């Protein structure tokens, strides 16, 4: 590939990454319709430092890897059979969506209510800011993408159980629960974060009554067992805070879009998107006003991110079908969808501005077509 | 006139601009009661660039012409008979107030139900952030003061429909609407921002009907309709979510001041106000604490800002009505009137504090009168 | 005393503060679990300047002594007998607990409608921002602790009455009330601040009436009066905004542990947590997370802090009761025990993480006992 | 006048400050050729607050007023005759230009080496940072224009002998003297700033006598004695650190334009430019780069400013001389000019630039001529 | 490739992109000493909007891009034979190295000195902030590294000479000039930027004479002639303000390393360094401090960066030679060598650290090899 069009550009003539060439096709060669200086919009898990440990991995991009990326980060976690994620909380709100296996995970409120339960391939759950909570994988192992929501998320965000004790005088965990700096000297000494263990019994096996009572929401969802919104190109299923109730800082929706399709040219009227491409290939255009645009590629891993209000299209590029989650720090999901917006105008006053006539608004659709 | 106040000041005796001096008595001549550092709190728009273009103009102030404005931006927009101001949207909600003549708008929420609407003097409307919408002048043509929730408010703030698909490649447009690029090679190359245009028919004949339904809450909101709270020296019109419901981030207030009157002392205990004076001459000195306050003069034009909590008046010191409006970044309006708050405390400890007597506990009045 | 633990540490060279190094025991001699750099959480009133007046004093501890305590401040106030803090409003939300005596407080609010009551020991107040307040000190004097909701309060925060008059003109007052300028030549040329004053009569005959009736809620709470939650160690009482009504951006916690009795190992999951030591003696050790963790000694006065989410517990380390303040700039008081924590999850999880066995996990309680 | 360039704009229907439109033809009508967002670069001394004291004024403008001027801050100062301007220093450097009148400047350098002189119209002083001085009015009076290399310049930038005294214990002010109490009691109880005095006598009699020797360098320099830069259509003299030799924060020029002619197109490859109009009237049009740039007018008082590198010119549109002042933070002046950047490439290049013929580049000139 | 380092980690199950796991092998499977959150120090220019015109092409990596790197930002530019990137000048300094080619560069300083010279490969050029230059590509072609001293380098730092005329009232460049509007009537109406033009004559007959002289230094830099530093792995050419006079914000070194050689491990006690790769392959482990370290992988492309005195290496981990530049904002270049530094101490103190004998020490060596 060169960065030629037409009668501008030039072969690239210096030592070059082809690969990488190869997966940016309209990085190396944008539509003639870019313009000026858009900050960047993607980066790759594969260009990232990949935390190994006895029973899994990790790896995170956060505002230190895609500055635009200041309210979200995200860690793409892995967990062999029966490895544990060590109980632990954080600063930051957490959602994730399970994208292959399954795990078990715990969580405990602030008055002292337990919710125990298994996610499977499709599920979410969302842990509140503070609260403790722990992810054990099941028989097949599981890898799944979180999103915290602040982009600063590090190491000084989270806090593990076995750190704390760790770091916390005997003597006074031994007066804490009532028993002798004996009896608890076979503490760990540093944290374990990820560890192997014994795959766990069954679910309800594993339930804890409590004199709190049951909390009054669940922690996960099944995303994938709602109706979608089906459009001619392709689906979507959307969680936020209306239908995953304790969903109140995150919302999201997972977009399939077919083959030779498109999620429509819109953009979001409350905050900025955050996105992951789960499988696939494709290219969106950013919209940052006073002519400014910028196109990018995104496959398979990749993050990607379109500031609040800026419009943008996400065209399949690929003969597979393309797959993605549409993150948001909000209560809800929003979107104005540019087809519906001139459908519901008086015809004559959208064609004073686009210059075109009635065969144009004739095929504007006042229904939502999320994918074409 | 030259700054002297008694014994103190001298003539100037450099080149000056005695122009500006002669319409900032209070400001060349300053109260002997006025002391320390206080920011600037005044800006004039003639002292600003004026955009002009094909059907009208448009100039701001903003928190690059008046820094301690960080939170609330305007712009003076004029429109010529069935001139439009292009469909576009922006990241800030928007509010504005019709000084002169009229103009229809649109608007279409998230969930594709639109609003048309016209809108007269001394009407008001607020759009959302990230919603939709335009202005097209009527017959007399319009002139009015928007104000923005961002001091920041810029050309990067604003996304016009035409910029967008002028720099969204045709192939993608195309596939968007289903019509091939041929079908709309007539698209602008430029936005049009402001263009003439033929002017519109009745209002009824352009409203759109969709199968989303009606908004729940109007757009438009008619000020000068509702009773105002008439005092003896004015009246004031006020206009915050709790009567104009989804004005959710400005509350508003239409201030008169006849003739040797003037908006009584108060300080509001929720939000800074920021002030555009629609005509007439004032004055008023802002009480920024610890033994700090100066006086600003303000006519016609004229922007004013009273930062949080600071103790304040307006008073007419011309020989015509004093018209003005506050504007506040909140969901209400909410003042603290010191007649009212002394009135409504134990006459003793009141005389106590000021070291005065019967006499002048006698005059305070438990009901509050914002211009007396 | 000498900075030595085990075959760690060696005596004092240089001339030293002995009387200091005595009231930080775990400072000078860490315990051997703290690690890595924390920020300052400790600070004493002692170790302020103390603004002496006719009638009391006042002194602070701002985000200019302890810089990680950003959201908020406290004042150490005083009053003798019949003394007034004079009329006043700031632009932070006030709260205070009566430690010593008991005083007379006023407040209106934005509607014309007053409040006044009479506060003693154990008692609390809150003053949303902006509304205007006083404080009269009864017959036995009063000395209380008060904090705003902005660690950076200073003299730029409090505006006052006479001194708001000061800086207006004498016109502009005159015209204000309806009265002559020689009517108010005896006002005040400085503000008082806290001024002596003959005692108040009874309450209820300072109660004034107005056409605008009574305020919704109080903004004084009897914290004392309710029911505690009693543990073995000690006592808490909490009150929020689901308690004391008005209270909406401070939640506290009176907590009392006996000698030998220690505040729990737990977190807050929702905000920073600053304190105030009334009495007694203690150690504290915060958890930063990552291996990082410093322990503090804090008595009498001093202030101390623990920043969202870290891991802490309070000690009494003194023969005497330990009496201290938890303060949260939040509607609501949330926290997170360990204990209840690791109980209401599977032994058998809990047993893997700690490398501990059935006799630790017995111990484990499903009820919250915040002082053991 | 009204806000219309051929068939752009419209006339204006609201009330209006014709006064303030008629000082800003550019404004109200700017060149077809300004284009984008820029921030404001003027202000004018009128519309500033003016400090009236027994003995003359002061008026400044800050970053408070002028945004853009974030590292120079401005007094335009007025004495009476034998005023003086008490003994103080301040954080930031100083620099003056005597516009009418003279005065008697002292200062006192690190060493205890003393430097007193007088200044008339045309001269100018610079005091380093810190150094203490002061001034006072001969029998003409004075007035002139000062500039701070901070733009937040402000009442806590500048120390008062007086002030210091005051707030410092009599005890400590004998100690440091070896004096009694009694021997001070009569020191002032609130600094002076600005006070009326006798004229002083002759110059030769006021210089002290020190063990540490004379200055090194003069503090004070005559501008107007040296041969000007004569273009032809205007003069300029510059003062910067190769022959002001203290001046190492601030290098300026005075610029004198005759009518019809202008300062050259050009830019600064050091730093930003800050302007003071001393008289006439101007328009500048600033070239911020990607197509951005904005016309401004000035006239008598007016502070203008252009950032670092942006191009510019400064045409006179007036019937008398354009009298006015470049200053620059830095230790020397620098400019690039256009004409002269051309005239030193070779022909056929610029040609190949500009698509004009031999014709054009003809005209260029190999010497720089700042005012044509 | 699987990310698993013997019992660590495990395969990964969701959709990844293989080809870039490829070319990061130290960063999927990472040493086991790689400890603790490190920012991310590599970007690929391959990752990067390509913006393309007639006459070649120009994409940047900056603090957009790369957060890290906030004080430097980079430009590959390419030129085809005989192409004009248009005469401009920014606020920033331009260090540049001619990787393939030629081109002939021109600049003009503040005196109105030119300077016109041709670049060959292994060349460089430094242009002060300020100071306008061109680049005209010659019968080659050319394609090279442009290093700005502003990580926050964009559109808004540069102008271009085309945009500034079109951007200026034609009736002042008229006056300016001393010319007719019809003359200029054909001024370019847009920026060039970038654009064809035929090849230059000899670069003897492009020379031009001036009344100010020749410049104090040149601009260009013949880095591979000078005699480099040899090593038994390699070699490095320096090029600083010590020998290329003018780049005196911009130090740099070009390092060669044969296959099965390494950079040695060293830091810089002067400032940040900021890396491109050339051609080959390497990896690095930056040492953070404070147990944090992290490797990562370059090739051909790729901007590295390594903070502050931060300990790092450069290993070759390919077949062919590995060539980068190491770039640093300041005046010379510095560098402290591990092996220098324990070689220039006490033999037992060295052991007494690293608990190994003489044997150790005894290979340690006195001289600098920068490349082993
Ligand atoms: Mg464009
Ligand atoms: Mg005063
Ligand atoms: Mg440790
Ligand atoms: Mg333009
Ligand atoms: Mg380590
Ligand atoms: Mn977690
Ligand atoms: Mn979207
Ligand atoms: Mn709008
Ligand atoms: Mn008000
Ligand atoms: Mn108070
Ligand atoms: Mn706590
Ligand atoms: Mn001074
Ligand atoms: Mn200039
Ligand atoms: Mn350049
Ligand atoms: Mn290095």
């Amino acid at each position: 590939p060169q960065p030629i069009r037409g009668d501008k550009g030039a072969t690239v003539k210096i030592p070059r990454n082809i690969e990488r060439d190869r997966q940016n096709p309209d990085m190396l060669v944008p539509p003639e319709t870019d313009h000026g200086t858009v900050s960047n919009m993607k980066f790759s898990f594969s260009d990232t430092h990949n935390r190994l440990e006895k029973g899994g991995y990790a790896r995170e991009v956060t505002v230190r890897e895609l500055p635009i990326s200041e309210n979200l980060a995200s860690v793409n976690m892995r967990l062999k059979p029966g490895a544990i994620r060590e109980l632990h909380w954080h600063k930051e709100a957490e959602w994730a969506y399970m994208i292959y296996g399954s795990a078990r995970v715990t969580i405990v409120d602030e008055k002292g209510r337990s919710f125990i339960d298994d996610v499977g391939e499709g599920d979410l759950w969302y842990f509140p800011s503070g609260l403790p909570h722990s992810i054990q994988a099941l028989e097949e192992g599981a890898e799944f993408l979180l999103v915290f929501d602040d982009g600063s998320f590090s190491e000084n965000s989270t806090f593990q159980l076995t750190d704390w004790l760790a770091h916390t005088p005997k003597e006074v965990i031994a007066a804490n629960f009532g028993v002798t700096k004996e009896e608890i000297s076979n503490l760990p000494g540093k944290e374990k974060y990820i560890f192997e263990n014994q795959l766990p019994g069954s679910l309800k096996d594993d339930i804890v009554e409590g004199p709190n009572g049951e909390v009054p929401y669940p922690f996960t969802y099944r995303l994938l067992e709602q109706e979608p919104i089906e459009s001619e190109g392709g689906k979507v299923y959307i969680a936020d805070s209306t239908n995953f109730k304790v969903s109140k800082t995150i919302a999201s929706a997972l977009v399939t879009v077919e083959p030779g399709a498109m999620r429509e040219l819109h953009w979001h009227p409350n905050t900025h998107e955050w996105q992951y491409y789960i499988s696939g290939k494709a290219r969106m255009t950013v919209f940052a006003s006073d002519g400014h645009a910028r196109t990018f590629n995104y496959q398979a891993g990749d993050v990607g991110y379109v500031p609040f209000a800026m419009g943008h299209y996400v065209e399949n590029i690929g003969d597979e079908p393309l797959v993605f989650l549409e993150i948001f720090k909000d209560d809800h999901y929003a979107d104005v969808s540019l087809n519906q917006w001139l459908a519901m105008l008086p015809e004559t006053f959208v064609q004073a501005h686009l210059d075109l006539g009635k065969d144009f608004t004739d095929v504007l659709s006042k229904e939502k077509h999320p994918v074409v």
